[PDB]
């Protein structure tokens, strides 16, 4: 679907992984 102007994918892709890592890492927080 060209014509559009995508320019917010990088924060979203990071928001996805950051959600997975932050979820596991949240288990620690006891160092």
């Amino acid at each position: 679907a060209p014509g559009a102007l995508p320019t917010y994918w990088p924060w979203l892709c990071a928001a996805a992984q950051v959600a997975a890592l932050a979820a596991w890492l949240l288990g620690r927080r006891n160092l």
